[PDB]
């Protein structure tokens, strides 16, 4: 469990990267 | 966590590879 509790964090930060890549485009 | 902190780095460098493959085409 704790060794693979990092996959969820990587998914979270990847969704954050996708949200930021969407937001930068939606501003310019 | 630290053993699987490399998946995020591989995703980062893969996004960089995709960005470079897009940029080389968008120049020529």
């Amino acid at each position: 469990n704790p060794y693979f509790a990092a996959g969820g964090g990587l998914m979270i930060l990847g969704t954050g990267l996708a949200v930021a890549r969407s937001g930068i485009i939606k501003a310019s």
